[PDB]
C-alpha cells in the first residue's frame, strides 16, 4: 500500500469510531495505522494511503457515523504531514 | 460458535453495559469478545457470531439498558467488517 | 458464600460507591468482587450471593448512597448472568 | 495510632484535596490512608482512627476546602466498615 | 533551597499549568516538585520553598495563566504540612 | 536546531491536535518535542526553537485547527522556561 497522505477521524464513543474506522477501509485503499483513546470521550480512528484513496476515505467515513451513537467530532486530512509529525503518528494499532 | 458479524452496544455506566452484555449473551449465539472503557463514561461492549444471531443480540441488548443507569448510547451492527478493522477489534475481554 | 447473582450499584464519585459497598455487605450476606473506575466519575461496586441476599443488599445499598457526595447513578440485579459475561466479571477487587 | 473509623472527603480538584488531607490531620488523630484519583475530576482522600477522632477530622476538613479550587463534593463518615469493603480500601496512600 | 511551605495551583489545561509553573519559578525561590494530571481536565502543579517565597510564587502565578487557555481554577498555600499529608506529595515531578 | 523557546497550543481532541502539530513545523522551525493526553479531552502539542520560528509556529499552529474538530483551547509562547520548568518538558515525544 505505502501512501502517506493521513485520514483522520473523531468521534464521541467508539462504537462511531467503529464504523467510521470500517466504512474507511471499506471505501478506498487506506491502512488503519490507529485507533486511539483520548480521554474525555473522544476516539480517533486514522489512516494511510494515497491522497485519493484517503480523501474517499474519509468522507465515507464521515457520513456513517454523523448519527451512530454520540456522533462525529472532526473529519480531515493532511495530504502530507511533515516528518517531525510522524513521531507522534502510530505506525499500527495496538489491537 | 465461529461467526464475525459485530455487535456493538455504547452505554454510559459500566452498570447498562453489563446487563446490556448479558441480555445479548442471552439472546442469541453471540461471544462477548470485549468490553471496554473509553473514557469520559462511555462504556462498549462487543460481541461476534452470525448475522442472524447478532441482529437478534443488540435489539435485546438495546431495550435491557435503555433504563438502567445513565442509558443506551448507541446500538449498531457491522455484519462483515473488514480485516484491516480486525486490529483493533480484541478476541475476547480482558477479566 | 457461593451464590453467583449480581448485585450492582452505580455512583458518582468513589465515596458514595463506598457506603454503598458497606451497606450492602452490612445487608445481606454478599461477597464484594469488585470496585471499578469507569472514568468520567462513575464508579461501581460489584457483589455476588444468592438471590434474596443480594436482592437486599442493593435495595439497602441504594437508599444509603442516594444522597451522599453526587450520588447513585444505577442500581440493579442480574439474579443470573451467563458464563459468557463471567468473562468481563472480576473475582475480588484490586485492594 | 490503629482505630478503623472511616473519614471520607470527596473534591472536584486535588488543590482542595491536599487542604482537606491536612486540616484532617491536623485536626484530630487520624492516619491518611489514601488519597485517589477518581477519574472525572473527583478526587477522593481517606484517613482512619478512632470514631471522636474521625468525626473531628472531616468536619475540620470539610470546612476548609468548601471554597478552594472547586470545592467539596460529599465528606462522610463509616465508624465501621465491614472487612468485606476493607477489600477496596488501601493500607497507605501512594506516594 | 529546602523550604517546606506549599504553593500549589489548579488549572484547566496543561498548557495554563506550564505558565504558572514557569511564572512560580520566576517569582521566588521555589522548587516545582510535581505537575499531576488529576483526569477531568484539570491539571496541578506544586513546588516547595520558604513561606516568603511560596507565598510570592502563587500570586506571580496566579495573575498569569488567568486568561491562558481554559484558565485557573484554584491557587492556594499550606505554609506547613503535617507530616502525614507528605506521603501524598511527590518529591520531584516526572518528566 | 537547538533553540529553547516554547510553544504551546492546547486544543479539544487529537485530530485538532495533529493539524497544529504539523501546521506549526511546516511554519517555522521548531522541534515538535511533546503531544499529551491530558485526560478530559484536552491535548496539547508542543515544540522547541528558536524566539522568532517559535512565535510563528504557533500562530500558524492557531488559525490552522481553531475550526478543526472541537477546536482550539489556547495558544501560548514561553519565550525562555526556567530550569525548574524543564523538569516537566518532554524532550521527544511517545511515539
Amino acid at each position: 500500500v505505502t501512501g502517506i497522505a493521513l485520514g483522520m477521524i473523531e468521534t464521541r464513543g467508539l462504537v462511531p469510531a467503529i464504523e467510521a474506522a470500517d466504512a474507511m477501509t471499506k471505501a478506498a485503499e487506506v491502512r488503519l495505522v490507529g485507533r486511539q483513546f483520548v480521554g474525555g470521550g473522544y476516539v480517533t480512528v486514522l489512516v494511510r494511503g494515497e491522497t485519493g484513496a484517503v480523501n474517499a476515505a474519509v468522507r465515507a467515513g464521515a457520513d456513517a457515523c454523523e448519527r451512530v451513537g454520540d456522533g462525529l467530532v472532526a473529519a480531515h486530512i493532511i495530504a502530507r504531514v511533515h516528518s517531525e509529525v510522524e513521531n507522534i503518528l502510530p505506525k499500527a494499532p495496538e489491537a
